[PDB]
């Protein structure tokens, strides 16, 4: 009877429930409204979510993330070959051509298919909802990117089944974000909706049309390797160079643990810069026992990321061209993904759309789970959100 909506994200996942027409995004054990899509294996335990992400730099080989980039893919795909440079964990091809993620767990070599790793994240999101409701949850709607093919969708459904969920439906992420804002209900006329989704690792722009409660994905574009992690890397590259100029050419980049610790602090400073004009990046005993400290203004962060930020408009122009429409014909621009909190990005989109205010009332990293939760309630017989 109880049905949840789950955004199974590349970097972060989110769970929501829609009851009585109202949507509650459920916080985890640490009070976090989103949970890292991370699974780690140690000498004693299997960690999922925050606990797994928090020990990633101390256990890189056995901390799995990015399974969404592998789910439903053949190991031989050029996407896998290219992405694997970014992973400290080992991925090999099985005899069936499916990827096998190799880790050490309790002193033993273990292998997992991408959907087994995703099933563990889904099981954690199921448990987050169960703790909140105080009751078992069996039904769920899971979202996937619009471009996911049949193999990727089926593998995501299989991940749900393995996690103990009865997957009522797999729906598109941009469509879920649009449903969250009630854009299917408010206004009977045809509506052209642009979903601008900039997360931790990917950038997806989708142009939808809504006529009479029916959403159709007219055009999609983006960049599978542009997200918040790339803005963190801009700060890391700067700090590495700044450390060199301060400490007689010493190179932090030679130590991968020093880089990971610096990256952690660069992402924290980046988030602060979304609501403050300045932030401090500080790592005590970063490299060679030398403490590192630097102050980054929002202006300097904007300068380091200038091309990357402006280039987010290129896939916006591409979807409008593919759909044969002018930017003036877009009725609503919905900001999705944690990176859409960056003021410069919001200003760039607003200027592009000639001063139109984007829909950002829903926490952008929760809008997809919010829409999935609405759809889960509808598919369960609850018409209260309408
Ligand atoms: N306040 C903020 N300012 C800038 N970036 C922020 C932010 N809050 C979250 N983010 C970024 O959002 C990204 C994750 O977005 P999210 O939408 O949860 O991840 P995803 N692609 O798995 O679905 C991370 O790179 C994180 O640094």
């Amino acid at each position: 009877e109880v049905a949840i909506g789950i955004d199974l994200g590349t970097t972060y996942s989110c769970v929501g429930i829609c009851r009585n027409g109202v949507v509650d995004i459920i916080a985890n054990d640490q009070g976090n409204r989103t949970t890292p899509s991370y699974v780690a294996f140690t000498d004693t335990e299997r960690l999922i979510g925050d606990a797994a992400k928090n020990q990633a730099s101390r256990n890189p080989e056995n901390t799995v993330f990015d399974a969404k980039r592998l789910i439903g893919r053949k190991f031989s795909e050029t996407t896998v070959q290219s992405d694997m440079k970014h992973w400290p964990f080992t991925v090999k091809g099985g005899s069936d051509g499916k990827p096998m993620i190799e880790v050490s767990y309790q002193g033993e070599k273990k292998t997992f298919h991408p959907e087994e790793i995703s099933s563990m994240v889904l099981k954690k999101m199921k448990e987050v909802a169960e703790t909140y409701l105080g009751k078992p949850v069996k039904n769920a709607v899971i979202t996937v990117p619009a471009y996911f093919n049949d193999s990727q969708r089926q593998a995501t459904k299989d991940a749900g089944a393995i996690a103990g969920l009865n997957v009522l439906r797999i729906i598109n992420e941009p469509t879920a974000a649009a449903i969250a804002y009630g854009l299917d209900k408010k206004g009977k006329g045809e509506q052209n909706i642009l979903i601008f989704d900039l997360g931790g690792g990917t950038f997806d722009v989708s142009l939808l049309t809504l006529e009479d409660g029916i959403f159709e994905v007219k055009a999609t574009s983006g960049d599978t390797h542009l997200g918040g992690e790339d803005f963190d890397n801009k700060l890391v590259n700067f700090c590495v160079q700044d450390f060199k100029k301060k400490n007689g050419g010493k190179d932090v980049s030679k130590n991968s643990k020093s880089l990971r610790r610096l990256r952690t602090q660069c992402e924290k400073a980046k988030r602060v810069l979304s609501s403050s004009a300045q932030a401090t990046i500080e790592v005590d005993s970063l490299f060679d026992g030398i403490d590192y400290n630097v102050n980054i203004t929002r202006a300097k962060f904007e300068e380091l990321c200038m091309d990357q930020f402006r280039n987010t408009l290129i896939p916006v122009e591409k979807v409008l061209k593919d759909a044969k429409m002018d930017k003036s014909q877009v009725h609503e621009i919905v900001l999705v993904g944690g990176s859409t909190r960056i003021p410069k990005i919001q200003q760039l989109i607003k200027d592009f759309f000639n001063g139109k205010e984007p829909c950002k009332a829903i926490n952008p990293d929760e809008a997809v789970a919010y829409g999935a939760a609405v759809q889960a309630a509808i598919l369960s017989g609850d018409q209260s959100s309408a």
